[PDB]
């Protein structure tokens, strides 16, 4: 009803065996709907002007050890040896995107570089506490990295802000809850720093007109973080978006860039996730729209169907200009009942059936059936595709009226 | 020179390090190429009625195990600890095809069955043997694996066939050497079977017209092989494309459907990669090139300009009308000479430099100049949207003569 792995099952989007715990079998109807997921994330990082990068699944021990991470999640870590060697199975993106940074000479003029990636990350995460899409050990974080100067962090944060209202307000979610996490009592740099950093977070949610409250002494070592916390229609709530200010890791993978007066210069860097993890936020949307996903998302978005034999080659027509039209469309040609057809399509969740009988043909019309049972009556073929265009282009949650 | 070490260097395409040895990173300009390689590939599946889906990163090694590749090849495998339990970073994508298949009830009607997934491997190659993008330890197989009935093995190796001339034709690859190895000592199957089974990858040759040396007694114990190598323009072999059939992993890992009978039977496997790794062939195309990548698969297709301030508006308005065309565009509105900026975008081996003039902005034209040096002249700039949209949605080799 609103149990993804219900719903999952039923839909033949995903499964998950105990030979790979907590690593999903994305099938073919699961595949699309993440792939149109990173299409839209895609179409969000060009607007906001982020770069694409892609690392590699596996680095040197050695190197993770310099980031820190080795002594306090070494255990969460899955590692791997060749040739006396140590490797660990990425957990995060970061230090990847370091070296990115790090191959060239940069300049302030490079500045701010937003490198984003669809980070395919592992975490050796307990097998007993594994759920569905939620928690899982193999995940793909909407994951960005802005490398920019202190003067340049309020800026880049202000737009990280309005990224996640844009994000979230295509799905719907227009309740958010936002908390700025402050100093912890062990903390690197000068109290100075810190209240700049917090200030900094805080002027930037201001500027957005965004109402929050502080989490107090929950900040990380190394920078204060803003988290944002969607509400679903059932008014549950899920934390998913991230921005975290990071004064450590830079200067630890010795990146520099060669600032304005001609001095060699740290970067900051600024952690963000708006959906957090792809595969827990379409668990999310899977019971948020209990699998009737917006059209963009569908996996089969039109079925177009015959009431008999005669309406055939009217139906094989109109499936090739939907094809044409950029539409995942299937024509239902059986030799069964309309009823069974629209029942069947209504239950994988199809938002149109497009019923051709002869009446349709004659007139050079197609009869609208929404998966929620309402029927648009007959209308032009070429006015329908372009409607469904529009609603999939829009990427509208709503259907046709 | 046409090293694609230094041309990724150059254009900023990928760079590899110490930390992870035969391992890319692939930067922003890198990783438009890649997808634009995965896009074309993805028109491919759909024409050719593939279905996409996506495996775990690891599993294991008790299912590994099963399939008989343990005991043979455990030493270029890279393994991973959980839980006392051992797990195999997937060397190859079979295995996990199989698990997707064995979920749901598989009837003959379902056959054949065809699952594509842009496949993340890793092979425990010495580090020593590693060079460049050609030879590496991450890699992404163009990968599918076809279960179908032993009547359907012709037909479904002839589209196979079709598919692989089809891809190497779009990249200008015309010299392709093709070796079917057959029948080793010790094999499966009867004598009979591999019969049938060296007869319809030869028959399937034959029939297309494609001249083949056989490979005696080289053939796979599990089941016979066609193997493709192109030649590049420096005349160089390589091996990229195979089709292998399986009469042993199937029912190793308790693969079967019903049949017409309604009694249960194994399904052939098809293993079948055109590219084999997106890395070696980007790295192939680089050099064949030597960086001068076809309009469609150019990071960035086109470079706008202005001679003064005063055409500044005029190329800022055809960015953005190239832009919703669906082009890679870049303005430069930067005070250098125009000789200078061209030079630029020449070295980073930009398809079309567009230059605005008074004279292009009074008669709503534009100046269009080639990375080639040829100047085509001062033409209509919806003329020259529409020219570049078909080249680049054609996926031409050549530019406008
Ligand atoms: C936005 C990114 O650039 C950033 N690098 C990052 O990954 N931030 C963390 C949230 N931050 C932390 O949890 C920091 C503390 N922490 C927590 N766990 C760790 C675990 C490991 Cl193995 C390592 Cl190496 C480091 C850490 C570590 O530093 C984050 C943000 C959004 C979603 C997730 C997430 C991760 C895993 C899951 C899953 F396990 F699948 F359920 C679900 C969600 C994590
Ligand atoms: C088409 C696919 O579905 C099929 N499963 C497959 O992977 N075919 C093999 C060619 N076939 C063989 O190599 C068979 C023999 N062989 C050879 N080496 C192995 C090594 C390991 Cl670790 C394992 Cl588990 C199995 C094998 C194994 O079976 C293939 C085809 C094309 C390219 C590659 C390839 C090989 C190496 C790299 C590398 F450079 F190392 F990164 C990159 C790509 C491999
Ligand atoms: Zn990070
Ligand atoms: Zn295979």
């Amino acid at each position: 009803g609103r149990d993804h792995r219900k719903i999952g099952k039923q839909l033949d989007l995903y499964h998950m065996q105990e030979e790979a715990p907590g690593m999903v079998f994305w099938h073919n109807d699961g595949w699309t709907i993440f792939r149109e997921l990173e299409v839209f994330v895609r179409s969000k990082l060009k607007e906001y002007q982020y770069q694409e990068v892609k690392g590699p699944f596996m680095m040197d021990r050695v190197l993770w050890e310099k980031t820190g991470h080795w002594d306090n999640y070494k255990d969460a870590m899955f590692t791997t040896s060749s040739e006396n060697r140590e490797y660990c199975i990425k957990p995060m993106n970061c230090p990847g995107h370091v070296q990115i940074f790090n191959q060239g000479l940069k300049s302030y003029r490079d500045l701010p570089l937003r490198m984003a990636e669809f980070g395919s990350c592992h975490r050796n995460e307990p097998s007993g506490a594994l759920h569905g899409l939620m928690r899982v050990r193999g995940f793909t974080q909407d994951d960005a990295h802005i490398f920019c100067t202190e003067e340049q962090i309020r800026d880049e944060v202000n737009a990280c802000i309005r990224m996640v209202y844009d994000m979230y307000s295509t799905f719907g979610f227009e309740k958010i809850v936002v908390k700025l996490s402050t100093r912890p009592d062990k903390r690197i740099g000068s109290d100075e720093m810190w209240d700049r950093a917090e200030a900094d977070l805080a002027v930037a949610l201001e500027e957005n007109n965004i109402p929050f409250e502080y989490q107090l002494g929950e900040g990380a070592f190394y920078g204060p973080k803003i988290e944002f916390t969607l509400y679903d229609c059932l008014d549950r709530a899920w934390q998913c978006g991230t921005v975290q200010l990071d004064f450590s890791l830079p200067s630890r993978l010795s990146a520099s860039y060669v600032g304005e007066d001609n001095e060699r210069k740290v970067p900051v860097m600024i952690h963000r996730a708006i959906l957090g993890s792809m595969e827990r936020f379409i668990g999310i949307l899977t019971e948020e729209f209990a699998g009737f996903f917006p059209t963009w998302l569908a996996p089969v978005q039109v079925v177009v169907m015959n009431i008999t034999d005669s309406q055939s080659e009217y139906v094989n027509e109109l499936t090739q200009k939907l094809q044409n039209a950029g539409i995942r469309v299937k024509a239902d040609l059986r030799n069964e009942k309309i009823g069974f057809k629209i029942r069947e399509h209504t239950l994988r969740r199809v938002p149109y059936m497009l019923v051709c009988g002869d009446k349709e043909v004659e007139a050079g019309k197609v009869a609208v059936r929404t998966r929620r049972g309402k029927d648009l009556g007959s209308l032009d073929v070429n006015d329908v595709i372009e409607k469904l265009q529009q609603e999939i282009r829009s990427r509208s949650l709503q259907q046709l009226e």
